[PDB]
């Protein structure tokens, strides 16, 4: 139904896959490099245009937030989304987004916009 699109099997730019933290579905999760614009871009397929509600499944063992800015085929979608405190880093929680996609194959992709990157990030679902 809802259908998962791993991390660590997106495109990566920056950043890392690991397992060093408990909890992750799939094989780990992408920790994100500590800078700017370091990005993961996920490939999904959606049966048809429209908006879609995308579940972040994420971690931040840190008390400050780190935002994402989401776009879908290269538009901007969501701006400035802030992924605050889940107090460990094993603790993932998740966070919706809405995203409108086309038919068919889409790239969803999260860049970091500040200089402590992204949070930890296990997958995306929609
Ligand atoms: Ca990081
Ligand atoms: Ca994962």
């Amino acid at each position: 139904d809802p259908v998962d699109y791993q991390a660590e099997d997106a495109t990566i730019v920056q950043g890392a896959v690991e397992s060093n933290h408990a909890g992750y579905t799939g094989t780990g999760f992408v920790n994100y490099d500590n800078v700017a614009g370091s990005s993961v871009e996920w490939t999904v397929t959606v049966p048809s245009a429209g908006t879609y509600d995308v579940v972040v499944r994420y971690a931040n063992g840190t008390t400050t937030s780190r935002p994402l800015d989401f776009s879908v085929n290269g538009s901007i979608s969501a701006s400035g989304v802030a992924f605050g405190s889940t107090g460990t880093w094993p603790a993932w929680t998740t966070k919706t987004v809405r995203v409108t996609l086309a038919a068919g194959v889409n790239k969803i992709k999260a860049v970091a916009t500040t200089a402590n990157g992204g949070p930890n990030v296990d997958k995306i679902t929609l």
